[PDB]
């Protein structure tokens, strides 16, 4: 497996932080002009944050279509994705705007509403079944189904319906919620268990709209969940599985959106997911 003995050479120079400036280095720089209007500062949660404006999700509304949303296009392996910052209180009717116009069937969130003692993100789906929530801004109401909650993540089924028309769609929320405050959890076990949930649900297939995955800013967790999908993805599909190189499939997401992996040892663990995954995906089956 190449990128395991490229992994453990990285491990054995130290050379983790040099691997990752390499990265930033050589990372597209594509304007963002939309999310800088003046008419836009209350919509992005962090200033240096921004999508890129060729590959924004538009709202499909007069006034004002902006979102701090990117449509990540991955042409080989033939998924996409839409990563999204936590939506702001402003921002809730915006979000299920969006997943209701892009005809998404899942949202994967990779943070816990409070972190390190700080709102990192709006309360926007409905934490009892008989309080359901409205969004008048966009017409939208929403629906608490049914919840799983287990040791690592929380499922949440949910109804949106459209009040405009009275469609109503379901909708699958993937809650990963014991992401470290700091750092990166120690082993990728229950990182992989819960992207494969995600699999199974169907909310990654071509006959659905793209998922939606965010985090805080939509750029570090959300960048590492995409990255792992999309390389073991292409794994499968190769007549030579050991041709994957990560360091290139995360330069070909950030033509997309920013900053895709936050920090040096977010890339290790994304080795690490990818090479303990593909164990689980080369015939043996057994857990
Ligand atoms: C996905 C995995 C590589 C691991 C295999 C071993 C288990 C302890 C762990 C938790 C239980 C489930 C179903 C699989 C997880
Ligand atoms: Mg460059």
């Amino acid at each position: 497996m190449e990128m395991e003995k490229e992994f453990e050479q990285i491990d054995k120079s130290g050379s983790w932080a040099a691997i990752y400036q390499d990265i930033r280095h050589e990372a597209s720089d594509f304007p963002c002009r939309v999310a800088k209007l003046p008419k836009n500062k209350n919509r992005n949660r962090y200033r240096d944050v921004s999508p890129f404006d060729h590959s924004r999700i538009k709202l499909h509304q007069e006034d004002n279509d902006y979102i701090n949303a990117s449509l990540i296009k991955m042409e080989e392996a033939q998924r996409s994705y839409i990563l999204t910052q936590g939506p702001l209180p402003n921002t809730c009717g915006h979000f299920w705007e969006m997943v209701w116009e892009q005809k998404s069937r899942g949202v994967v969130m990779l943070n816990r509403v409070m972190e390190k003692g700080s709102l990192k993100c709006a309360q926007y789906w409905p934490q009892k079944e008989e309080k359901e929530m409205i969004f008048e801004d966009t017409n939208l109401k929403l629906t608490l189904i049914s919840e799983d909650i287990k040791s690592y993540y929380t499922v949440r089924q949910l109804e949106l319906e459209n009040l405009t028309t009275q469609e109503t769609r379901e909708i699958l929320h993937f809650h990963y919620t014991t992401w470290p405050d700091f750092g990166v959890p120690e082993s990728p076990a229950s990182f992989l268990n819960f992207l494969f949930k995600v699999r199974e649900s169907g909310s990654l297939s071509p006959e659905h709209g793209p998922v939606v995955v965010h985090c805080s800013a939509g750029i570090g967790r959300s960048g590492t969940f995409c990255l792992a999908d999309t390389c073991l993805l292409l794994m499968d599909k190769r007549k030579d599985p050991s041709s994957v190189d990560i360091k290139k499939v995360l330069l070909e997401m950030r033509k997309f959106r920013m900053g895709l992996i936050q920090t040096a040892d977010q890339l290790r663990f994304s080795y690490l997911a990818v090479i303990e995954g593909a164990k689980f995906i080369m015939g043996d089956s057994s857990v």
